[PDB]
DNA sequence: GTCGG
DNA sequence: GCTGATGCGC
DNA sequence: CCGACCGCGCATCAGC
């Protein structure tokens, strides 16, 4: 929060470009600028000072000067007053509704929560669940609650098959005091990059979690990725806990390190790391790290026995999860 | 919108 | 039905 | 300049 005003401004601009302008590259330019500035250990005094940082150019520098001088940005003031931009930005806050759908709904006259509620028939499955829990999905999850959730997921997975290994990743693994959702990486010896000796591995787990009433809804579900909703159980007479978003990713057991690096994030950290990889002649995904041939074609997966092995390949000093929050 | 070559 | 493009999400 | 901007799973669609 040392430069909270500036990072908040840049994030708002990032969201505008992503949701309204549908300019993904500008969205990322703004997110990168905010990221590097949030990391800066000094209270910024000028746009010139900020321009010294990578990711901050002439345009953002000028904006930072206006913000420092007035405490606001005219470009944003106008955007906030524009009904169409405001309507679109809002609708995209519903899980399942992206920039395209938002603009389409606005075209149809659907611009508010009230509109959405009376037009459920016009929403697909995912969007319908997103609307249902709109308020809940806005709430943060205290780490204490993440711990209780972890306890349940690990114990329930254990009950299904003692050979499963469930790991909570995301901001939780990075040690955050609160998270926006729960991300679970799952492995089982029967599923490797060499073969799938058992079917329904992910299904079995989802089924068990629904059985004990932990998972309450499903946004999407496939052989390796589950995206849904969960809820901690409450005690007699006490108010129910808010529903929470949960993602479960089944990854080949032999590709655990690339998978846990990916699922631990942050998302910006992953982008920065993968981009650096490219510069070093390697490409990284949640399964492997491969060298790039003189032609630019990915080669065979390199041996990996720790997250650190991945960092070494790209000549980066190792960074613990708690230091990957970019 | 910002960067490298 | 399939394959490929697109939206949306992590 | 001016191209490059991380990489991928699932849902939904068009075209066949
Ligand atoms: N490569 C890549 N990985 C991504 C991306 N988006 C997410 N991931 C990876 C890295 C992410 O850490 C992880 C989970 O996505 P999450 O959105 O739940 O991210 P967190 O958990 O970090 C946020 Br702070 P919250 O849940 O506490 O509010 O997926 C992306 O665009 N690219
Ligand atoms: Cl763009
Ligand atoms: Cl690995
Ligand atoms: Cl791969
Ligand atoms: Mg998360
Ligand atoms: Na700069
Ligand atoms: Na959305
Ligand atoms: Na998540």
């Amino acid at each position: 929060t040392l430069n909270g005003g500036i990072t908040d401004m840049l994030t708002e601009l990032a969201n505008f470009e992503k949701n309204v302008s549908q300019a993904i590259h500008k969205y990322n330019a703004y997110r990168k600028a905010a990221s590097v500035i949030a990391k800066y250990p000094h209270k910024i005094k000028s746009g010139a000072e900020a321009k010294k940082l990578p990711g901050v150019g002439t345009k953002i520098a000028e904006k930072i000067d206006e913000f420092l001088a007035t405490g606001k940005l005219r470009k944003l003031e106008k955007i906030r007053q524009d009904d169409t931009s405001s309507s679109i930005n809002f609708l995209t806050r519903v899980s399942g509704i992206g920039p395209s759908a938002a603009r389409k709904f606005v075209d149809e006259g659907i611009k508010t929560l009230e509109d959405l509620r009376k037009n459920e028939d016009k929403l697909n499955h995912h969007q319908r669940i997103g609307l249902k829990y709109f308020g809940d999905f806005e709430k943060r999850i205290p780490r204490e609650e993440m711990l209780q959730m972890q306890d349940i997921v690990l114990n329930e997975v254990k009950k299904v098959d003692s050979e499963y290994i469930a790991t909570v990743c995301g901001s939780f693994r990075r040690g955050a005091e609160s998270s926006g959702d729960m991300d679970v990486l799952l492995t089982h010896p029967s599923f490797t990059s060499e073969s799938t000796k058992q079917p329904k591995l992910l299904h079995q787990v989802v089924e068990q979690l629904q059985k004990v009433h932990f998972i309450t809804d499903t946004l999407s579900k496939g052989e390796t990725k589950f995206m849904g909703v969960c809820q901690l159980p409450s005690k007699n007479d006490e108010k129910e806990y808010p529903h929470r978003r949960i993602d479960i990713r089944l990854i080949p057991k032999d590709q655990y390190y690339c998978g846990v690096l990916y699922f631990t994030g942050s998302d910006i950290f992953n982008k920065n790391m993968r981009a650096h990889a490219l510069e070093k002649g390697f490409t990284i995904n949640e399964y492997t790290i491969r060298p790039l041939g003189v032609t630019g074609v990915a080669g065979e997966p390199l041996p990996v026995d720790s997250e650190k092995d991945i960092f070494d390949y790209i000549q980066w000093k190792y960074r613990e999860p708690k230091d990957r929050s970019e």
